[PDB]
């Protein structure tokens, strides 16, 4: 019988080519939305067209309430109703934009990018944990330039902050039941569809190796190796893949 | 005239050691507390009778919530209400329990305390510090030295004290061209828990390589004052650690 | 055609599972030894069985001294000349023991610790982008250098300056396409010197299942470094750990 | 009777803003240096004119070779004849200069002088200032920049990250003999005497605190900040003094 994974935010972008390489693995897959419901549900569609009966969409509002821990456990549910089963968490789902100290008011902005980035993902991690030959492991999706961050984004870089946080204490506490928890984090890979090209290309030239971002698969290609076999005593360790750029000084 | 400084969690261990020692250096204070009223005042008495009108209590729960950021800006108001300026933010006060991950308070609301007290107050205290800005302004978190080693079972609490470091950078890097600095010290093991059995705190005393004791809260504050000096004014972005060599002990 | 690979202290414990699985994956290796010829020899008999002229064996001695760089730069050749073409640089030989701060002379241990594990790197490191696919180094690192042991502190500093150059090379390197990563150890095999008793007194601080890391689940780490895997990766070192370094005293 | 303190490298610049300092602080002070002879006497000569018999000079190359640790333990020793006691030790003393990896002193060389200023004198002498014993403490002048270098400078960051190292193994090994061990990392200060105007602006731009390069004293003060007895519960404590330079990405 297959593994099952379920990944957050999984429509589009990282999330999405995640979940591919997962399946194209051998696993099958919750794919958590949010906002994406039509893309979400294409995706589906060409996995379970591979492999019938292998995904399955699941909608959840992420953001910090005191509902998100009834959500979180319903995502690892919906992992255990379709599939009966839940090996893998990827915690990729994640809002960002700028929170300058100097529409949203400021206790939806925490919410949202304090949930989404941190609180969530400690739910899911309990929920995950609570539920449970076997090689059950978390990957949560961190950021390579935490100790360097983008101006005003102070609440986006505090939520990455508590995810390492979260990613060591979890590998500490959850290793007497076998599960390892891991990340893997990303210095610039798919910019923001909002940026302009201008900006992009500002980005790119900043990276050593390729003056390039990392591509998608690039990025699931470290939680495909996370996941594996060929990191079993691997837990509570972070992989930059970030073509070196928080190597570069200022 | 004198500077004034807020400290959260002042009334009582390390807060109020930082708070005394701020005034001792010539600070105003604005004593912030949550619970601890009766101690809250007899510091505010015991520091005006050093020297009139230069302590004020200030009371306010810093639990994550839809009114946290009024109260934020109460309690920096509070400060320009009593000393007509605001030079320094001392984020102490923290809630600090386990929150297992396996199996009376629901999780959301242990969610609300550990990462309200221990970040989302700091940052919201921080926007309301510098919103209102021979000047030395700073502020200074209280982070923890094991962030890299927890105790088991505190993930909560672990995930407040990173979040910290974070807001610490961030804030250091955006209000560097306002002049203000922030910085941040780091206990290891300082003050234990006031019922923690003897036994149980020699167990962490035995741990650190420096003394073989827990640091005092005064060694705690004098990091602080340090950091707030004039000594210290191309400091930004740095965490101190004071903490015996316990950090670098491995298990 | 088959990319090749040179392994420091290749001969046993992890250079030696190193070797065998890069040269499982399809690479042609160089095994280097200092004292174990017979063991490394015996590894590349057995290679070259599997695949005939796809194991080589190359002796130095990587302590630091006036010849320490003709002496990298020849490992690097020996792979040029066996193969053609050197894809692949893993800097895993390492003394390791104490020297304490307070009481071989000391600028020996100084020649050994800091040339092994620092200098000899920095050198091979030079001698490979020098004759410069899917090119990378991966320097064999210790996850424990913040929480160093008891009267290591030469051994510590060799392994810090690794770090540093896993740093530096990577960000130096990266225009050349050669990517320079590390694995990082926490308790693996332990030293075969070390009592029975004190080995399981290390195993028993391993949160993920109280034991010590195989040498393959060191290598399988370094194998996904040097696959297309991890092509967009540099400057990157990955704790094998099993989270033992997130214990605190 | 007054501490005494040795500081290498002390001739100008930042070493000589540190033996001011303590020497203002009540110290009595060794000045070490290389080659800088007429510097080191002048300044010994200013802090004699300010206390009587509080300073003297002290020659020795800290390039790596068999007999370094003959200098190091001469270096202390002429602390104890001067002065009776040694307190301090602030290794600051640094060989600075690039070591492209692909292409003069011979390599050798530049590790001899790289690795042996900025790490192996500063291991000697700290076993010999230990050898031969209150607050007691040495200061490590390091980088705050090391997992951010400069493009060419693999030796001396290799170097640099050893003091890390040397400064966390030395901490947790002299506690129990209450010498504390602590590092100062400045980002950029003083820049090279031989670099242009143009070329330092370009330095100065970069920190966000001020636009502008620390002073030697801003330096000095978090060094006489760590020998006081208000860092008496500090060791293996790295403290940056950079203005936000590290913080800032590409
Ligand atoms: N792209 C990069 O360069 C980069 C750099 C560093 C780190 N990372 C990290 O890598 C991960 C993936 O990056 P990405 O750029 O692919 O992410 P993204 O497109 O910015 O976000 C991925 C998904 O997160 C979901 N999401 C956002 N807010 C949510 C909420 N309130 N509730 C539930 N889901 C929500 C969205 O789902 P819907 O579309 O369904 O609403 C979105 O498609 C993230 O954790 C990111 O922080 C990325
Ligand atoms: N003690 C240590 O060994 C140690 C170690 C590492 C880090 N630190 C850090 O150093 C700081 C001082 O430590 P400590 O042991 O002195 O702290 P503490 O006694 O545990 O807490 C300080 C104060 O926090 C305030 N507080 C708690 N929950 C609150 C809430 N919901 N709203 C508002 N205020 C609240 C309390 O005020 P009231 O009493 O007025 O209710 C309390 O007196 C903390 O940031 C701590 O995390 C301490
Ligand atoms: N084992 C662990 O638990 C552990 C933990 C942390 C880090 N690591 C790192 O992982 C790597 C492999 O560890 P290991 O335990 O397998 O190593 P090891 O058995 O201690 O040493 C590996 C080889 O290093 C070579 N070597 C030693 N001194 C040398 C010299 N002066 N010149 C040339 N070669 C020399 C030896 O080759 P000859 O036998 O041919 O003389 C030896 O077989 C090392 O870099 C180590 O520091 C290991
Ligand atoms: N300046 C900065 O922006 C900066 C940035 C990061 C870190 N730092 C660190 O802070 C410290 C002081 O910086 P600095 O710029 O003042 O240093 P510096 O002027 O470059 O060097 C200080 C002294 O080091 C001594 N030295 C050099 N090679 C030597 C050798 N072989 N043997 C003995 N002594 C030797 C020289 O003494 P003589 O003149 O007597 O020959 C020199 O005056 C250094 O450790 C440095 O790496 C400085
Ligand atoms: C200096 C620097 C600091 C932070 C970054 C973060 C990049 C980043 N993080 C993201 N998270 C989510 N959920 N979506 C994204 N599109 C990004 C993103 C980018 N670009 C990139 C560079
Ligand atoms: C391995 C280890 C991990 C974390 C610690 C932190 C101790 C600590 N943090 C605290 N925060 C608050 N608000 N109050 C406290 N009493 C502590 C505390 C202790 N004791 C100490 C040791
Ligand atoms: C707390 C702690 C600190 C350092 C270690 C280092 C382990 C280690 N490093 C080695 N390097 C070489 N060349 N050979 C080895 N046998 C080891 C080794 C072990 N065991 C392990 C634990
Ligand atoms: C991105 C960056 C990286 C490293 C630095 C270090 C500056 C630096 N280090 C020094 N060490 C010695 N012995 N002398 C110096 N003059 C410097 C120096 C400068 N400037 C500054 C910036």
């Amino acid at each position: 019988e297959a593994p099952a994974a379920v990944v957050t935010g999984a429509a589009k972008r990282i999330g999405r080519a995640i979940a591919v390489k997962l399946h194209q693995t051998g696993y099958r897959v919750v794919i958590h939305y949010h906002n994406s419901a039509e893309a979400a549900v294409s995706l589906a569609d060409e996995l379970n067209k591979e492999r019938s009966n292998t995904a399955v969409v699941c909608q959840a509002d992420l953001t910090n309430s005191n509902v998100l821990p009834a959500s979180c456990e319903e995502i690892i549910n919906s992992c255990f109703r379709a599939f009966g089963r839940c090996d893998v968490l990827v915690n990729n789902a994640s809002a960002f934009y700028p929170t300058p100290l100097v529409g949203k008011t400021v206790e939806t902005q925490v919410a949202e990018l304090i949930g989404t980035n941190a609180i969530a993902p400690f739910l899911l991690t309990m929920s995950f944990a609570q539920r449970q030959s076997s090689n059950l492991s978390i990957v949560n999706l961190c950021d390579a330039m935490v100790d360097q961050p983008c101006m005003a984004f102070s609440l986006y870089n505090m939520g990455k902050h508590a995810l390492v946080g979260l990613t060591q204490s979890a590998a500490l506490e959850l290793a007497p039941y076998g599960i390892r928890v891991n990340g893997v984090a990303p210095g610039v890979s798919l910019l923001p569809v909002a940026m302009g090209e201008e900006e992009k290309d500002k980005w790119r030239r900043k990276v050593p190796l390729g003056r390039r971002e990392a591509s998608a698969e690039q990025i699931a290609d470290a939680v495909i190796f996370l996941v594996s076999g060929s990191a079993q005593y691997i837990t509570g360790s972070i992989i930059k893949v970030d073509g070196g750029l928080s190597l570069v000084h200022a």
